[PDB]
């Protein structure tokens, strides 16, 4: 019940990565966003990366965690901003796609 959950923002070289992070009382953290396996984008845990942008509800974590391993169809109009916004209801600037790299910008697992 003491877990805190945030939208986090990580500036990457070609685009802005958005994620959801859960921080435990002991300061350990988990983070979910979009990654890829080869050419397949997907929802995945990732190392905590980036700066807290906005605190949100614990229930938002559950929504993200329930999507782990789902496929994602990655595009200019469907990227990490949309993943986070669809969970949280928060508007984020559509900064979350790399025109130069497209899906290549996502971290490989």
């Amino acid at each position: 019940p003491d877990d805190r959950v945030y939208i986090v923002r990580a500036q990457r070289p070609t685009y802005v990565h958005w994620a959801i992070r859960k921080v435990a009382p002991d300061g350990s953290a988990k983070q979910i966003s979009l990654s890829r396996s080869g050419i397949q984008a997907l929802v995945a845990l990732e190392p905590p990366e980036g700066e807290p942008y906005m605190e949100i509800l614990p229930s938002h974590w559950t929504l993200a965690e329930l999507q782990l391993g789902n496929k994602w169809e990655y595009s200019a109009t469907n990227n990490c901003t949309h993943f986070v916004s669809s969970i949280t209801g928060e508007s984020l600037p559509n900064t979350g796609f790399s025109m130069a790299l497209g899906i290549g910008a996502l971290t490989a697992i």
